[PDB]
């Protein structure tokens, strides 16, 4: 076929209930992550072939960054909450990959102040159980998948995306593969 298990996905041998449609799971410390938020914009070109009907999710891991990286988790679940992922995605990319300008909580936060979410705001947030519940799921759907390594890709709890089984001499080419392949999937 043109669409092989084992090559452009490949199964999960405990298939996930109730899972979200299209699961995502990334970290502030991964580099390829960086590639696919900055350079390929992968979840945007995602959303852009998928059936419409269709939710899409991305959740933060702890596994990588050790105490900062469970930071980084908890201010995504801040992030999630409030709804403003795409005012703090790039910034936190870079304050820790690029410039490497963060290094404790205190400068995730920074982050979030300076893309105007408010103090006050950001603090109770950060200190909310609806806040801690959203860290409990994203550390739960990563533990319902056996979830070793980001960038990952999740299709209804079922499919996982393979990368490394697309062409990647061009950089367009390899999202557009990689997009079509989540849109296959989907109608599976």
């Amino acid at each position: 076929a043109q669409y092989e298990d084992g090559k452009q996905y490949t199964t999960l041998e405990k298939p996930v209930a109730g899972a979200p449609q299209v699961l995502e799971f990334f970290s502030f410390f991964c580099p390829h992550c960086y590639q696919f938020e900055e350079v390929l914009h992968i979840s945007d070109n995602v959303k852009k072939k998928l059936p419409e009907g269709v939710k899409m999710t991305k959740y933060h891991v702890n596994f990588m960054g050790g105490d900062l990286g469970k930071d980084l988790t908890q201010a995504w679940a801040v992030a999630m909450a409030l709804g403003v992922e795409d005012k703090v995605t790039v910034p936190l990319f870079e304050g820790v990959q690029k410039t490497q300008t963060i290094r404790s909580a205190s400068d995730i936060r920074d982050v979030f102040i300076n893309a105007g979410i408010k103090g006050e705001e950001y603090d109770a947030a950060w200190n909310s159980f609806v806040v801690k519940s959203l860290v409990a799921q994203q550390e739960k759907a990563a533990a319902d998948v056996q979830l070793r390594g980001v960038p990952a890709m999740f299709v209804n709890g079922k499919y996982q995306l393979n990368p490394q089984g697309m062409d990647t001499s061009n950089m367009d080419v390899f999202v557009q593969q990689y997009a079509d392949t989540v849109k296959y999937l989907s109608e599976k």
